[PDB]
């Protein structure tokens, strides 16, 4: 009954969005992969904070683990006993060690590479083929498709810019044997130098059929999300005004099979 | 007895019976005024039928409808409410995975122009019979969306949205059989093909030729003609349109278009047919 | 298992009986798709020592020949040989399924973008030919898969009726890699199998080989719109020690005519989890 306000990072608004909905998700007790472990301060968070009883992870870049593990000896102190990576360089989940710790994991979290992240920031041709890339996941989608394979009853918990919308979003684990539920949103600030000519091609698409579409990305002009605009309104205020504030959603998805 | 003036739903009934649901479990996608609930309540003897409708004020008035016309019956019909897409509530997808079978004839590219007109008026005419005077916005609707299915392999031949029922059902109904009503312009090889890729075995039940309306638009299967694959490489493919009710003569959609650039009242014809999917 | 028993007239053919070897079929069933004239038969029966070979193919004259020429290449295992009869397109037959669904492994070289240029002509006069003795996969309801953007999309129609028919059974699949083993492997990861390659090779293609469909592939846009980066995997050598992209490949014959123009060709085995 006291939100730990104190430990969501206040650097990066994307990771905290994660980190808030990882707290609502349910860790308490679960053992928990997590996808790009990077320097481990998800799997510190994961610990001390949700309390899980287990969390093992991977990375791309194989140096990775070894760095993770001090960050959650520093910082997990009294938990970082129950934090067990898998070296060393994992694309997804793609080797023989990855894929026993997700068969034996209850929660796969994650946030992956998708077209709308920062700037600031795996392989990628490869999963140029997946049917929802057309809206820049999948990456995404291809880990879905191993998480079905390998942990089939899991949950999985993605972080998503939502600026396709939450029908798409949701859409993505629907299509793919997972009923899904939004866990935490939130309206942050992109960059003043974000690119966003992929969403509003995305609105002035023809379909793939193709016939028609009138469909609309999701932007807003206040932090508060009170003043939606369209990809192409919004890429039109920062014409007019080079720095011009423009928001959009970020938000946690559970994906629950059946 | 069959309506012949809506030979879609003709061909999507008699292909119910045949399905073989004598004493099952179904859920429809789709239920609308609940004809499709009482025909196979009393046609085709199924011991339970539940089902939605995206309109979420259509349930109460398919209750009401399936009452009148199966009251003998109307107690086996269980609807689940609310602005239903698909199956996607936890209700709806409770009912379907109790389901022995889903059955549905979804929107597709290729569906009559009319569609939605006669579903307007459907629904008026319902409620007009249980005695209430409305406004008509009542019957009217925005529904159903299409963004989301834009993405899926077979949206390219205008199933996306059939494609995106077969995902949901085959993981939460992963033994129930599915039950569609398709119009064959594309061919039955890409319907076949629709089943076989999303883990389920097809099997046409029955079909039928049908005539498109006058102004029916073909431009969408024209161009299916004209283009190149995935690949960039040139495509051989030709829709199914027919020039004889009976279906003897055949032809491509760039004919069947060609007879309505010289004539225009040229009656052009097409398969309607219902495919069973069944898992492994 | 001796040098002699590899395909020594095609290196593609070559590359998937080495690669079927190092599978270890032996004691196992398996189902070949598209049996053709019986050879792979004949070589999984005699050399990798199956314990008994199903398969079918799609021109419902082949299973026939196919019989006759395992009965004299490898007669003291014919009796273990029951190909399906008729037309089957893939395994969609009641009576294919069925001998899939009893397989331990399930085996092909499936047609592909990519494959060699003369293989339609091939298959056209080894029928006519071989049907004396005595007297074509459309591509167009294969368009939709996501594969088939890489030229794969006859090969993961296969993915996804072996996984819903067999779910246990290994699935071994012949390919050229011209489009890079990360795209290979990701066909398999896409449709719930865990890709291992078995054995690969490199091969000379064809002189007059259309190889423009590759060219395309390094030049598109992806799904998005947006740049992408991607290079075919050719090479100058035949063992492959400079590589090339289909852009140089292409330049490389462009200037010449009867430049050498190598490619790789593997065995990958999909298990499932």
């Amino acid at each position: 009954p006291h939100a730990p306000e104190f430990a969501f990072d206040p650097t990066d608004p994307w990771t905290e969005t994660f980190q808030r909905g990882l707290e609502i998700a349910g860790l308490g007790g679960k053992r928990v992969y997590e996808v790009g472990i990077g320097t481990g301060i998800n799997v510190a968070f994961m610990l001390q904070i949700c309390e899980a009883a287990l969390v093992s992870g991977s990375d791309l870049d194989p140096r990775l683990a070894g760095l993770a593990e001090r960050n959650v000896r520093d910082l997990a102190p009294r938990r970082a006993d129950r934090f067990h990576p898998v070296e060393g360089a994992v694309s997804l989940i793609d080797t023989p060690e990855a894929r026993a710790q997700v068969g034996r994991s209850d929660v796969i979290v994650g946030c992956l590479p998708q077209v709308g992240e920062p700037d600031d920031v795996y392989p990628w041709a490869e999963f140029d083929s997946y049917p929802f890339n057309s809206v820049g996941l999948g990456l995404n989608e291809a880990l879905l498709r191993r998480t079905r394979a390998t942990a089939p009853a899991a949950d999985v918990v993605l972080n998503f810019g939502a600026r396709v919308g939450s029908a798409v979003l949701f859409e993505l684990f629907e299509a793919n044997g997972y009923v899904p539920e939004k866990l935490h949103s939130q309206i942050v600030l992109q960059h003043a130098g974000t690119d966003i000519s992929f969403f509003v091609a995305l609105e002035n698409a023809l379909a793939q059929t193709g016939l028609e579409r009138e469909f609309t990305c999701e932007f807003y002009g206040d932090p508060e999300g009170a003043t939606r605009l369209s990809a192409t309104e919004a890429q039109a205020l920062v014409d007019t005004d080079s720095a011009a504030e423009i928001y959009h959603e970020v938000c946690v998805i559970r994906g629950r099979p059946a």
